[PDB]
């Protein structure tokens, strides 16, 4: 069993940072079986593929991967950007226990089969900082 979840619920980075590194924490004791969780960024209040990247991929939790790090590319849009953020959601949990990709309901999963130990919403608030005369609106 492995609960996959974001270390933080909100991540902030500069637009000029290049990438934002998020960390997924994995709990459940010990588990060396390879757990796969699929992720993508959500447009939220912006556009993925226009403002910042969608970094759609799958996180491979290998033996030793008690934590995983993902990075979202920031795209060069320079618009007056006020609290321009997106949401990272996790979905599609698949477990490699057998040598086949389709692990038939194998008990080395997240919860029941799949779930996530977060909203799951890792809000990535990009600090444009260029025209960012932002106001703190609570999420
Ligand atoms: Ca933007
Ligand atoms: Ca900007």
């Amino acid at each position: 069993v492995s609960k996959i979840f974001f270390e933080q619920g909100t991540y902030q980075c500069l637009e000029n940072c290049g990438t934002v590194a998020l960390t997924i924490i994995r709990r459940g004791g010990d588990l060396t079986n390879t757990v796969f969780v699929d992720f993508r960024t959500e447009d939220g209040t912006a556009n993925a593929g226009s403002d910042y990247e969608f970094t759609e991929g799958t996180v491979v939790f290998k033996p030793g991967e008690t934590q995983k790090e993902i990075r979202v590319g920031i795209i060069d849009d320079d618009i007056f950007e006020e609290d321009e953020n997106f949401l990272v959601h996790l979905s599609n949990v698949k477990v490699s226990s057998e040598a086949s990709e389709d692990g038939i309901l194998e008990a080395n999963h997240v919860s029941a089969l799949a779930c996530l130990g977060s909203p799951s919403t890792a809000t990535v608030t990009i600090f444009d900082d260029d025209h960012a005369g932002i106001f703190t609106f609570e999420e």
